[PDB]
């Protein structure tokens, strides 16, 4: 059918992202018995795990460039069978600089797969089925991470690190040929309906520099917070261990709630709107949840003291993590629903380049705010720049969303 | 006494600040019978005119830096010598080069006159009193700008453009020692008693460059507005000529009662709070005064058509120009108040450094956004720019604005 089809390249983008993103963080899920098995230093874990950050993105950035030009079925199958060899050959590894090139070449082949993801999604989906099923497809990427260091633990306490990393690597082999086998790039292969742009008028559109923008001050505060929400609590506010712990929790819990609601309810709307060029019916959810982030920012920065229970600080966090991983679904969403639909995964990761901006600006600058004057003044400085932000885009609702050409 | 050496100095400034804009624009108030006697190009002119901007933005800021150093009195009277000079020596003249080299001389010695004007303002008049009298050492300007070209225009049709000029230059000689005898910079020097900190801690307060950023905006806006609402009228909106020349004489005059206006209730304000270190009780008017320039510019551009009356576009342009030249008179206030005693004309300038990129952000890629999208899509940039930064404004509204030391 049609639909059947579109639930079965959803299954194995499913199980292959999934797939990816516990093959992402292998390393760092089996970390405890491999510093049992052998000694590493703090700094050379570092290096190691900085080395994928690197290259991943940097190859989130040239796979979305890349993903416009060849089809989305090969270069996700190919990147997660060359995932696959990279843990098979890295539980065959015993030397720290094959460790470390060749996680860093994990990296590569790691930013080399969301992009089909997101090219299949835009080919397949309607734009009133799109934002939910990108964000079910990223809730794959959460589940990974939650149900990753429990079977790693698990098949640590059984197994090895190397047989633990070469059974994961021979089920990304497996899987990669089975995703090479249900899945189609396109309908016009099976023979179902589909659903002339330049990439310099793509980057002449005001809009993905707007949505860039955007979510660099959005992921730049959900890194701030992510970061140093435990120590604004510490430090700052006098709360325990347990209660920064059952922050970022609370916070982790309602950000995959919030990436869900934002989809569907995003969707909702654009079902419901979608006459006119101008504007984003997703926007309608995007400025709530960026007022959102404002008003949880600043109810947990005034309104909370010692003796606020601890009912009130996962209520924060759960608002913020609502009101933050849904503007990265909905900047995720909207990079590649507003951009031609042959230049579509270009225009998300120009979005994603702004995400590594955005985390080395809540990194080291928003650390060096809160050592000279405070902790409050450094998350304050981060709630201005999101409201202002807020305000800016509240402004920038309605501009020309539709980029590439115009006609 | 004290308020009446207040009143004697502010007298002796108010004559020289006066004669000051009169011999800054004497070229351009005779500039008729000059170009009835001598013929000289467009590009000519636009070349001596862009010579006295150019050195008259390097001499705000340069005199800005040196008003701190030495005196004020010998500064501003030094300062209106050599603009007698000048006018002295540019009737004495014929050829383009001298013409075009003296007038950038004097544009050097029209920059070297206002910051003395501020630091006397700052050492003699209370904060409560402070923002009133800055304004009308202002409409000082305002009123050699409405005198000048009546005055030049009939010595114009009785003398020629040399004896006018050679009256004038004289006019500035004969005040420059008026001035010098009728100026204390402090009143240390006559016995009354007065009302630690360096550059770095200048430079390295955050409130400086929110208060430089803010005025970038606001001048920036007032430069498009006052440059292109002609324009937006003509081309765009379909008034006529006459409309846009009532619209920009109720913005002038608009903007006269703006800055009196803001000067005296922002020093009502600033007589009636006072008690904390943080914020600034010039925020509870200039912040009003900014939103005052976003509805001005939205109900502009959204509330005129073609069968709009002219009396909604005099109120228009009065409501703008009273919203946008206050704050300019604001943001000189504040940053000669909330700077140290011994570096606010430094702190002002550092702020006139950016009126000057304002001015070529309203100059040049306001025409271009203009002359690309449309005529509303450039105004409504620039409303998003300016409501942006009120938004912005409003959340650092309570930074440590005494800037320098931290005690």
């Amino acid at each position: 059918g049609y639909g059947y089809y579109r639930t079965v390249i959803f299954s194995a983008m499913f199980g292959g992202y999934s797939l990816y993103y516990f093959n992402r963080k292998t390393f760092s899920f089996v970390m405890p018995s491999l510093v049992e098995e052998i000694p590493l230093d703090k700094d050379d874990l570092g290096f190691i795990t900085s080395s994928q950050s690197a290259a991943y993105a940097i190859s989130k950035f040239v796979s979305g460039v890349l993903s416009d030009q060849m089809s989305a079925r090969w270069l996700f199958s190919s990147g997660l069978l060359l995932v696959g060899l990279v843990n098979i050959f890295f539980a065959w590894s015993s030397t720290v600089p094959v460790f470390a090139a060749l996680w860093f070449l994990n990296g590569l082949a790691q930013g080399l797969g969301w992009p089909p993801c997101g090219k299949v999604l835009r080919k397949w989906f309607e734009p009133s089925q799109f934002g939910t099923w990108w964000a079910i497809l990223s809730t794959s990427m959460n589940l990974a991470g939650g149900l990753g260091p429990i079977l790693a633990t698990i098949l640590a306490q059984s197994y090895s690190w190397r047989s633990t990393l070469a059974l994961s690597g021979a089920l990304c082999v497996v899987v990669s040929f089975l995703c090479l086998l249900l899945i189609h790039n396109e309908p016009a292969d099976v023979g179902l309906r589909n659903l002339e742009s330049t990439l310099q008028e793509l980057l002449l559109s005001p809009y993905l520099w707007v949505l860039s923008t955007g979510y660099l001050v959005v992921f730049g505060v959900k890194t701030c917070c992510t970061d140093w929400g435990q120590f604004f609590l510490i430090q700052e506010k006098g709360q325990s261990a347990l209660v920064g712990s059952s922050y970022m929790s609370a916070l982790e819990v309602g950000g995959l709630v919030g990436s869900i609601a934002a989809g569907y309810l995003s969707d909702r709307a654009m079902a419901k709107a979608g006459l006119s060029n101008y504007g984003n019916p997703r926007h309608g959810l995007l400025l709530f949840m960026m007022a959102g982030m404002t008003v949880s920012m600043y109810l947990f920065r005034v309104t909370v003291t010692s003796d606020s229970p601890k009912l009130w600080i996962l209520v924060l966090g759960a608002v913020f993590g609502f009101s933050s991983y849904g503007p990265i679904a909905l900047f995720g969403v909207i990079a590649n629903e507003s951009a031609p639909p042959n230049l579509c995964g270009t225009s998300h990761a120009i979005v994603g380049l702004m995400a590594n901006v955005g985390g080395f600006l809540a990194g080291l600058p928003f650390s060096t705010i809160a050592k000279h004057y405070s902790w409050s003044t450094a998350f304050w400085v981060a709630e201005v720049i999101c409201a202002a932000s807020t305000a800016a885009f509240f402004l920038l609702r309605n501009i020309r969303t539709k980029m590439g050409r115009v006609s």
